[PDB]
């Protein structure tokens, strides 16, 4: 009564999605933010604290937003009867939710902390900002939580994604292929930050929270297509995957460009 | 800017939830299903085959619709921001609704099938229902899933709670209270279910989805109640906190009739 499409299908709204995401220029020699991170000679306190306030609201609502879409799936699938494929991709993506509210996975547990100190959007705020902050002034602290417009309009599309039934392999599917580049260069970037001429994160246990991302990124991610289950489906999938690419393009471009400011 | 009662208030609350699964009749000594299952002394393969299909509805819509709630809860903490206390009771309710999609939990994680057999009416259907509709007509397996209306009013609640940032708190704190006494009902009832002077749960391996929750709805049902990260940990003013409380007594009782519902097909 409710089966994902043909894999030869399936196989087809793939290349069309990583068709999309090189559109959107995502890849790891296309987008500024990762070129200013191996680029730039140094970072300053207050340009890594701003991008780190950034990437704290980011994370916190790619989330909260992704859970909502598989809630919003989860509606559904009360009432239809889901053969067992598409209940095996609704389960991936539950457990890699998991990741950023429980560190579900053994790279993560092993670092990070326990309870809800080690939510991911917390844990980066409790080990990124906090002592970022400790080196920007309370004027420059203020402003940074005034966010960009890219910024802005993309924690907006993850709000109208919250509701689709097919919002959360949206936004897993774009995310995870960018993933790696992004906690790589966060590794670059907060590497160059000097305060007084001395690193500020002068001890490797501080970056705790990218190494493990770095790491489960270069290990692992029933795939996000498998929760498509016709071909109109399918073109609503495309067609999302190539709008919130764009804006994660553009949201990304600005840390770059807020870097080489 | 979104924070949880003081400690008084909360344990209160909790008081008032604990009084109205006691007025619902749903302790182990109360309810009709708890009885009957303990009292018939055998039970036909078409009324075990009944109560098994209505209970895989019953689990899919809850498993289903909690996971809803959960997503609404998620979409409102997006928007504000909620303390660390907020934020421990929201990963209570992904852990222990999160056993029964993927067998986190070390009791279940032993025994339970790998991927999509694995989440809980799949795996009661496979073990369950399957073995029981083998010996009934192809007409008795169509009037099964022709639910009650007991069950029918339980269902329609759930998907209102599914839109509801307080369903997922008020499914959990209620179904995790009483889940230990119907996974035991269960196994007393089908004990019981003969087919023809033969048992049709002879082995102890076909009681593996009821012995994994024996075992595990103790933990389950202190993770909802507990003080700190428990269910009434996601009530944030006091007006929420009485529509918590309303929506318990409601959900409350619709799981007793439907639960009495079960009791009557096992008895006359
Ligand atoms: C946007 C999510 C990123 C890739 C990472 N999972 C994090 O916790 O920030
Ligand atoms: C209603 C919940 C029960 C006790 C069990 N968790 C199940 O999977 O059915
Ligand atoms: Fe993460
Ligand atoms: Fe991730
Ligand atoms: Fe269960
Ligand atoms: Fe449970």
């Amino acid at each position: 009564p409710l089966s994902p499409l043909p894999a030869v299908a399936r196989a087809e709204l793939d290349a069309r999605t990583e068709r999309e995401i090189d559109r959107a220029r995502l890849r790891r020699a296309d987008n500024g933010f990762f070129r200013s991170a191996r680029d730039v000679e140094s970072v300053s306190p207050a340009d890594g604290h701003a991008v780190a306030v950034w990437w704290r609201q980011m994370t916190k609502a790619f989330m909260f937003t992704t859970l909502a879409g598989l809630g919003a799936l989860a509606r559904d699938y009360a009432r239809r009867d889901a053969d067992r494929e598409l209940l095996g991709a609704f389960q991936t993506v539950y457990q890699v939710i998991g990741d950023d509210l429980d560190n579900a996975a053994p790279e993560f547990s092993a670092v990070a902390p326990t309870g809800p100190a080690g939510i991911h959007y917390v844990w980066w705020d409790d080990t990124i900002v906090a002592p970022l902050a400790a080196h920007v002034t309370e004027a420059d602290r203020r402003a940074a939580e005034e966010l960009p417009a890219p910024v802005r309009e993309l924690l907006a599309a993850m709000d109208r994604l919250a509701a689709e039934p097919l919002g959360s392999a949206v936004q897993l599917r774009v995310v995870e292929t960018i993933a790696l580049d992004i906690a790589v260069g966060f590794r670059r970037v907060y590497g160059k930050v000097l305060a007084g001429g001395e690193p500020v994160f002068g001890e490797k246990d501080q970056f705790a929270w990218i190494d493990a991302h770095i790491k489960a990124e270069t290990v692992h991610a029933t795939g996000m297509t498998g929760l498509v289950t016709d071909a109109e489906r399918g073109e609503e999938f495309v067609r999302l995957v190539e709008e919130y690419a764009g804006l994660w393009s553009a949201a990304l471009e600005c840390f770059g460009d807020r870097l080489t400011g």
